[PDB]
């Protein structure tokens, strides 16, 4: 490793990803990346509901890294004297050390710098981890997605070549906001200060939100992800903490690979594709007829009700071979 | 499509699945269905707890329909005038226009007519799906399954030929049945005074039951399902809201779909598989011993306590080969 | 099977699973085993919380028995008179009666024999199931796992042989544990005054606590794991009940049969795997590096607020190709 050309990537915000290649000519190289902690107040629905948010990065979910196998990715982790919180680690992607927690543990006011190998293929959680605090940091945002290509690209059960023109990264939480005596959620004026009460709400199992990419409809109107007719799109679903069902209305997953490793042949032609809590998978999808579809959660009360769905919006000309209205409502005869 | 023939289907109620072939000589059809919704209030249970529910023709789920790879389904959706609210249905083996949900939205008195390519084999959840309303139409009762045979039928790992002797359909309903301040469950003069109670519940993910096919025991006794010795049987399992988890005691699902999309190869030897909420599963199995079994959702509460079990009744040899008691209970020596 | 040599197998207490080959020369046997149906009050955490805890041979899980495909399982069920009810046994891995459970009823004073062919490999949930009174004797501890091995041992996707040099055994058990009135969780005098209050928490489907091996951090401090850097380790992980989904935090599942069945081909790189509730399955990590591993169920509530989390304690070399501290925490620059 020591051997090896560095390259430095500018991480991009969700539900972006940054540039990369997918089959590449390239060896193995040093790949950097900086990550800054962020704690903050965010409001999260349509009636203002606020969670006392953690980050990396400022966006939940965390950027999505991207490298290729073989590659060592060496991430510098920043916690500015501005956070109250230790932060730290852990890459499902890394082998040793809890998956680099044990190395990177930052107060405020410090920061560490991590190197591990990138030698299995697949998207791989990343979240903090602090001894003692796990699953608040990471059910209060702090998750996201590395991605480890293989060097020659995706490839179909045959072996044969599969690749995207576009990726979109989405990150869903189980958020669990506390209630008052009046039943309305409460307000916190500070992290610490909602913590006792969100432990216990936690440890109900029940959300009382699940959203995509830091509050209901996040991924809807002006910001719907989008596509044409004859692209195809990489949809990256992380859930580092409980499990999901991924779904495309009016359309499909193409190729998948729900457990989120490239090495195994992917299954194709799904409905609804499954997301281990703690884990994040990876669907194909061609488009071959433009409109909106809602690319959702499929406990339709997760989706609807507590915030777990999105908008895609295609371009394109309608096929009325794949489907057509043959009759319009109309009365009875 | 406008080239090809057409055949009118009788669908029939479940757990039946109507008469079809499984590989066939024949090309590609326009392959005609009618169903007619009904809203009703159903008995779910065994103390007179009622659901208001909403249905395709009449039943929970809905009828299974069957069509093979290539073929063009052509389904007549009818909204009696007796019913209180528009419908539509979303069918996920569909490509477009949120899988035929935009394009059937009928109010009380009004029919429509879609046509789309079935060109993805599989057992394929379709659903109602009205704007602002969707988890509650599913919920009531609003979902069944569609199933696209390959043209030359079922294959194993590989490729080797598969089938089935007998189809049955299993719709799975978690099931959101309010409760008074006396502690009992809530009956409902309309449906529309079923909704605002019902959105609450659904809010807590926690269903009050959870049934096969439209109440508990819906399948047990004169109903339970049959089979033989000898006999290999497909198990058709949809959930449209919830995940589940399938097992037949005493047996195994000798080959399984769990994502329930056939160009996939296989698991064998199952003793347990996983229906994602939102899709439907398929199950193989061959019979081997006499008696009765239980068919059920192996979270056992969610089985014994809240409904999801049924029975198969199977006549023919017993083999002591497989199975035999050595030493009937008898006192400890 | 009466042509057939018999031996007979000491069974050992989890984690470990007895001795036994992977690939093996020897032709298929009757393997015996005999248990011992102990119900008992249990401590499953650190404030003195008990579970009116019912057992195979004393212990949660019930011992891990291990055939070939191929051998006959004969074994003695001896439920003594100083226990309150009835009990049998239910094993996935067999074939007709319920899984030998209508073959095995046994009520306090009393033993039966079952005999059953182990005709499919895999790792399989065996439980206790009696008549009316299922959820309540597997939720109270009364499951295990029966591993059935392939004659000629594992294999990956390209039929390459695969092994593990030790195996651990791993129940996790969704526990329902009722409170009072003041909050405080209930102690029974006997295991019947427990029932009433149990089948009401368990129809919240909540548990109160979800433990390994029958307490929170039954397999941390002096009872961790163990292994060394180079060794393969088989963890065998069972859930009669509800859904998991395993995690070694800083490792993989290099190869894991999730759904438990050997003749299917495992999946590799994971860094999550889901366990259906109503059955075992199991994950090959070979370790590449030394230190304090957790294995844990990946929902983080579940595993740190509820007790679903181990230890691994790993001897050896650290490996800085795979992972290095480049820079330590330290002040921000
Ligand atoms: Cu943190
Ligand atoms: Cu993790
Ligand atoms: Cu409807
Ligand atoms: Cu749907
Ligand atoms: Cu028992
Ligand atoms: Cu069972
Ligand atoms: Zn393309
Ligand atoms: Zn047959
Ligand atoms: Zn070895």
């Amino acid at each position: 490793a020591d051997k090896l050309p560095h390259t430095k990537v500018t991480l991009v915000a969700p539900p972006q990803v940054h540039p990369h290649e997918q089959a590449t000519k390239s060896g193995p190289k040093v790949v950097e990346f900086t990550m800054t902690i962020e704690e903050k107040k965010m409001v999260i629905d349509d009636k203002g509901t606020t969670l006392q948010a953690m980050t990396f990065n400022g966006s939940m979910p965390g950027p999505t890294l991207v490298v290729h196998e073989g590659d060592y990715v060496q991430l510098t982790l920043v916690n500015p004297a501005t956070n109250a919180m230790p932060h730290n680690v852990d890459f499902h992607g890394a082998t040793g050390a809890l998956g680099g927690a044990k190395l990177t543990n930052v107060n405020p006011g410090e920061q560490a710098t991590l190197r591990f190998k990138a030698d299995r293929s697949g998207t791989f959680v990343y979240h903090c981890a602090p001894e003692g605090m796990v699953p608040w940091h990471v059910v209060s945002g702090m998750s996201g997605t590395l991605m480890v290509l293989p060097r020659d690209g995706l490839k179909d059960p045959q072996g044969k070549p599969l690749h995207y023109d576009r990726a979109y990264t989405i990150g869903e939480f189980d958020l669990y906001i506390p209630k008052g005596p009046d039943g309305k959620y409460k307000d916190y004026a500070t992290l610490a200060e909602s913590y006792g009460d969100t432990v216990q709400v936690m440890r109900t199992l029940t959300p009382s939100h699940i959203v995509f990419n830091g509050k209901v409809g996040a991924l809807t109107g002006a910001n719907a992800l989008t596509a044409k007719v004859g692209e195809t799109v990489l949809l990256i679903h992380s859930q580092a903490n409980r499990d999901t069902r991924p779904h495309l209305i009016g359309g499909h997953g193409d190729w998948v690979w729900e457990t989120g490793k490239f090495a195994n042949p992917p299954q194709r032609d799904l409905e609804t594709w499954f997301i281990r809590g703690g884990s994040a998978g990876a669907a194909l999808y061609t488009f071959k007829q433009p409109g909106v579809y809602a690319y959702l959660n499929h406990n339709l009360i997760e989706a609807f009700e507590l915030g777990a769905a999105g908008h895609i919006k295609v371009e394109g000309k309608w096929n009325d071979d794949l489907m057509k209205q043959i009759k319009a409502p109309a009365p009875i005869p």
